[PDB]
DNA sequence: CTTTAAGTTTAACTTTCAGTTTACAT
DNA sequence: ATGTAAACTGAAAGTTAAACTTAAAG
């Protein structure tokens, strides 16, 4: 339905601490890609509880980041969206 | 550079009380899309400001609304992509 | 009612410092109209508050710039007839 | 150039103590209108000299109050358009 | 009371400097009568303050010309009696 | 052709100081009426010469006072509307 | 204190030249009394100054002219006594 | 170090209700390898919890499911050792 | 068909009490692997025959220990690759 | 952001002094 | 007829009050 420029959204985060550093967490040590609940996200960096969760979902409904249900909670991973958008930022550094 | 579907995303959004209510906020008493400050959301529904708040920052990196600078401080709106998202809702109702 | 000559109006407000700047700081950078609480429009410009927002305030009894409720406060957007004599200044200079 | 609602006007000036009281200033003891000094309309009215000045000022811009060299200054009297804006009221009370 | 010869009066006006230019001072530029604050007067004819103040005071005590309060201060009109005089000498002229 | 109220004058005289002592001036120890040259009278009142002077000369011109040509000089003597006009401020006092 | 008989003085006066003159003068073209000061006395007889003005000065000790101060000068005019002087002449001729 | 037939072990596993149903527990409805945590595995087949737990713990050691942490708990997935003998039971069946 | 690397597995091993004393429990006094039924282990360890039972089958699907018929019930020793595991053990002691 | 107070600037009110002319006296 | 004195007129020299604007405080 609609075409979306990842350069322009990878602008946008950059400008955003908190978009940032959600979109990071999923990335790990060796620069793969992991699985992560709310509150490890929250825990990684160092922002409150309901800005990192609110983040976390508007991420999701975005598509950026995919939940998959897991026990009776739920588990996030970068879509291969999200992947294209960190992949601007790992050129840049 | 990626192709959206856009009943996904309404999808996504209409299971998430936050995210729903901070995009029809911008829609106003006639129908009419609106222009509103950061504070006026916060104010206009029953969420806390961080939640709110961190809502309303990655909406705007989502594309979903659109910021202006204006004063020393910053305006939303629906972007183009926020008004047809809206669209979807209208038709459910 | 009545019938007004937008030039008479123009060559009054030119004829006027802070009326002048009040109606200019509505347009932007590009030209372009845009929104403006109270406390921009005397920031933006150097006058005192107790006189910008006088003017702010004839001018929308004038009808040249309108007003919005926004939060729970208001919100200032030139008219067409505001739009209108920026037009007679844009094509003196 | 343009048609004026005198309806809007003062329904727009009834809402705005300032704007009320500067136009009414105008109107004697006998009901007659009058012409009036910067200062003498400060004096009468109990708002600060930079509002009410401000005041003075844009309805002369907006074509309510006319301006008049006499000495080496300036005194205000009604237009039509003032004349016919009083009226409004006087029917009101 | 008294009734008043206008030849008389305009015959001994014509015989006097300061009256005269003192009177003539009001018609202005394209032989309308006009408004002035004493100062004007005394600015435009070429005698002392003094002389032409006296001369204001005396020509709005005999009738001549016309005081109305304006600001906190005073400003002068020929009355229909100064305008019946001044019409004897343009009729001379 | 142009009648006059006698109480008028005299109540614009009684509001101006010089105007008042000029005329009386003419008026004696025993009431009775005196002749005066322009000298006597800027003598007799505590203003200077060039406010009596100016001021004789509109009363003059006004009707107020008469002039007669004697020696090389002239003097002053109240006219009959004089007389008039000092007989309402008796009555006051 | 003493009496006078008039028809005695105007027989002396007749008998001497000045004094007739000095007397007639004060009369006018159409039988009128009038004022004069001294240089129009001694300019309107053919005789000097000082015998002018010595009779002039006489005729006022004696009561037959008025003197009254007039700018800084004086000026002269017959007294009753005067008058009926010129009477008794006027019936000769 | 060491070499496996994965013929034996499906055989072992296939003689044994609990390991052949604890390891197709993570063979979803469409054919597909999922994730599970410990809870779901023992709701999913009909033994008890520790019956279930413990083979869960053991095919960990083994090396035919992975552990990866994910909250502060745990997630198990075959691995590919899993995935292979899962295949040899697909082809009996 | 399938390589294992023997040091993981005993790594994993070691950090699950119940395998590792499932496993210590076939080694005895003198240090010699021996022959146990299921209820010698469950017995020996102080764990409860659910957890221990599905361990020790488990195990011998993994191909740790062997299986064989005596009387109508089964014993269980370690097999060749259960020797090597408990070597790494001892290796650490 | 609005109101009040203080300071500065502009406008208005004119007064005083000097010179010239006229009148009076010697 | 001339000289001196007085009066009047003209020209030159400022102070006070009011209004407006700006700054500070609430």
């Amino acid at each position: 339905f609609y075409t979306l420029n990842i350069a322009e959204i990878a602008e946008r985060i950059g400008n955003d601490d908190c978009a940032y550093q959600v979109l990071m967490a999923f990335i790990n040590e060796n620069g793969e890609a992991q699985m992560l609940n709310k509150t490890a996200v929250a825990e990684m960096i160092q922002l409150s509880k309901p800005t990192v969760f609110a983040t976390v979902n508007s991420f999701y409904c975005a598509g950026y980041i995919d939940e998959t249900r897991v026990g009776r909670s739920k588990i996030y991973t970068l879509s291969d969206l999200g992947v294209e958008i960190v992949e601007c930022f790992k050129q840049k550094a």
